[PDB]
C-alpha cells in the first residue's frame, strides 16, 4: 500500500466508525440489559408464592422451601417490591407487585456497559402474571428496554 492509500483507508474507516462504534455500544448495552428481564421472569414463581400470604415480598423460609425477594445476575440485581392490590382482579390491572432491576449491582459490579450502569428498570406485574415496564420508576434508556416489556 501507498501512503495516500493508507491515509484514504484510515480516513474512511475512521468515519464509518463514528457511526458504527456508538451503534455497537448501544447494542452491547441492550444485550446486557436483557439479563434484567430474564432475572425478573425467574422471580415470577416467588411472587406467586409470596402472594398467597397477601404480600409481594416474602421472607425466605427454611422449612417451607419458600425464598426471599432478590435474584442477582451478572449485569443486575432484581428485587421484588410493591404493595399488593387485593381488589385488582382483571388480567390487565396491575396486582401492585413490581420487580426492581438495578444495573451495576450484579456480579460484574460497575464493570459493565457504562450506558446502563446505575440505571433502573422497574417492571409492574399484572394479574395474568405479565410484565410491562413502569415509566417514571425506570431510569433505563428506552433504547435499551426489551421490547416484550414495552407492549
Amino acid at each position: 500500500f501507498t501512503l495516500i492509500e493508507l491515509m484514504i483507508v484510515v480516513a474512511i474507516i475512521g468515519i464509518l466508525a463514528a457511526f458504527a462504534i456508538p451503534a455497537y455500544n448501544d447494542y452491547i448495552a441492550r444485550s446486557q440489559a436483557a439479563e434484567g428481564l430474564t432475572l425478573a421472569d425467574g422471580l415470577k414463581v416467588r411472587i406467586s408464592d409470596h402472594l398467597e400470604s397477601g404480600e409481594c415480598k416474602g421472607d425466605a423460609n427454611p422449612a417451607s422451601g419458600s425464598l426471599g425477594n432478590d435474584d442477582k445476575g451478572k449485569y443486575a440485581l432484581a428485587t421484588i417490591d410493591g404493595d399488593y392490590n387485593k381488589d385488582a382482579k382483571t388480567a390487565d390491572e396491575k396486582n401492585g407487585c413490581k420487580v426492581v432491576i438495578t444495573y451495576g449491582q450484579g456480579t460484574a459490579g460497575e464493570k459493565i456497559s457504562k450506558l446502563i450502569v446505575g440505571k433502573k428498570l422497574v417492571l409492574d406485574q399484572f394479574v395474568n402474571g405479565s410484565y410491562k415496564y413502569n415509566e417514571g420508576e425506570t431510569d433505563l434508556e428506552l433504547k435499551f428496554i426489551p421490547n416484550a416489556v414495552k407492549n
